[PDB]
């Protein structure tokens, strides 16, 4: 009976941000972070998540295909953890996902590829890989929520966070995110292989100004949101 | 399930396959699942064309393609034994689905032996494992085994029925690397030294056959322990 929410958004735009605000807003939200965020920061996921994440800043031609499938993986079952043993005693559970297997292949993955980071047997391989191990059923979406932030925003945002790894992120790379992004969530060009999504609520939320502490009327569309589910 | 099911085990060119092709044959409650990497050694389903590419790339760079080639081959397997295992022997009396090797046989004899070659590193072969684990208990539930076959040849026999299967490809594989594999098989199925992380596997029935002697035209004592086999599982 769990509503399922997904956060989507480009690096920096403001999810994580979102995301933790949610959670403390009420006993009946609950929130399951990006590993790869947990990554960006022990279990032996943690060591592996680590490593694959500098082998993939070091060499990503040789990396992508692996660090994508771990990363997939690493999310599958952080959300169908947190599904399966959590809120049970909620009237109205919601549960909101930092991003998807959705993100992970026609954003990440799909961008990687183009960028010839994989050959086209380490696509094919990965989409199958995708297309068998998401059959992961229970997690099909009931809305996605959209922070929109332009390509300049994000830059911006990686400075504020300031991580060394962060800064050389080139505007390059965050505006093919972007249009990537966009087409998804926005104009609604992508063609993907799971039925539901050309039909799946989308809620599109400007975040280009600053909402840290000023996330009221983000908060109040997201209500409104969650009662047409 | 009601499908009984049993993985036939052993050396590449032990004679697996020839054995499979004679059982399937024996029994209308007998089914078998052949090896995808086996499939993909001759010659276009996606599979298929992902196959052929990874089999070749594996052989050209195996540090490079270990890693890719292993989840694909294990994910194959486990698709195509649900396949099997949710399709056939609907009506059959005493089913019995004989899978060519297993899960195990890709993490603890293949997969295994590569990270041992250097051809994983650390953090390729415990990403495999993390998700072996998972993608079996997930997804793998219903593939647990019965028992397993041994078909238990030396390496020498084993190279012998390479230069003698006349495949070119495979015209190259070395002694030293069949007797690596012969020793992994002897300390998962014969000692049972060999420590899984599948406790069940600790106590699956056994049975190994002696396959040295040639057993083509005549295998008619093989399948009377296989059937002597089967009636105590
Ligand atoms: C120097 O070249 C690169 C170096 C690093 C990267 C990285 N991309 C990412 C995002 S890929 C990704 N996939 C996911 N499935 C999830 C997620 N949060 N992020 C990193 C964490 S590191 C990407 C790079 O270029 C990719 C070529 F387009
Ligand atoms: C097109 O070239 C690039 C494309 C993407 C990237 C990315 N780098 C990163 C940083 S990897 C990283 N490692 C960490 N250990 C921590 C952390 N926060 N981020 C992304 C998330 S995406 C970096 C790229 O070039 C890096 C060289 F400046
Ligand atoms: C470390 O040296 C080797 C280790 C293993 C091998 C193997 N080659 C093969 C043949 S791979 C193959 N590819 C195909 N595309 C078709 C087919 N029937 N077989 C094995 C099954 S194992 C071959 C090796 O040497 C080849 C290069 F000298
Ligand atoms: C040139 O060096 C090599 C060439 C080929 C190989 C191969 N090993 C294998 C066995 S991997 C495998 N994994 C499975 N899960 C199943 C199965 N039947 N085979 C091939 C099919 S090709 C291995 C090689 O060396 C590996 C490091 F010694
Ligand atoms: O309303 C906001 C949203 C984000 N940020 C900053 O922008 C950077 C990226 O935020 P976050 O980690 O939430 O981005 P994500 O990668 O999670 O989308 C961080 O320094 C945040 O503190 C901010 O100052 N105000
Ligand atoms: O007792 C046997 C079993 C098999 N073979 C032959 O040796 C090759 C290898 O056997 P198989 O393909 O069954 O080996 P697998 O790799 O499947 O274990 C085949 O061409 C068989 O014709 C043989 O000569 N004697």
């Amino acid at each position: 009976r769990i509503k399922k929410i997904s956060i989507e958004g480009n690096i920096a735009a403001g999810k994580s941000t979102f995301v933790n605000i949610l959670k403390q807003l009420s006993e009946d939200w609950e929130v399951v972070p990006e590993p790869v965020a947990r990554w960006s920061n022990l279990t032996m996921e943690q060591k592996n998540g680590g490593n694959v994440l500098q082998m993939m800043y070091e060499k990503p031609e040789r990396w992508s295909f692996t660090f994508q499938t771990y990363a997939c993986l690493s999310r599958i079952r952080a959300q169908l953890a947190s599904l399966n043993g959590k809120l049970k005693d909620a009237e109205k559970p919601v549960l909101f996902f930092e991003r998807s297997v959705y993100s992970d292949r026609y954003i990440f993955a799909s961008n990687l590829y183009e960028s010839e980071s994989m050959n086209e047997t380490e696509w094919t391989i990965y989409q199958d890989w995708h297309d068998w191990m998401n059959n992961g059923q229970s997690l099909e979406l009931d809305g996605i929520i959209y922070l929109q932030a332009t390509p300049e925003t994000c830059l911006h945002r990686i400075y504020l966070r300031g991580r060394n790894e962060e800064q050389g992120i080139p505007l390059e790379y965050l505006e093919k995110l972007h249009y990537k992004h966009e087409s998804w969530l926005l104009h609604r060009t992508l063609k993907t292989n799971f039925d539901y999504l050309q039909e799946v609520p989308i809620l599109t939320l400007d975040v280009n100004e600053d909402f840290k502490d000023k996330y009221e009327s983000l908060v109040e569309k997201v209500k409104e949101f969650l009662s047409t589910l």
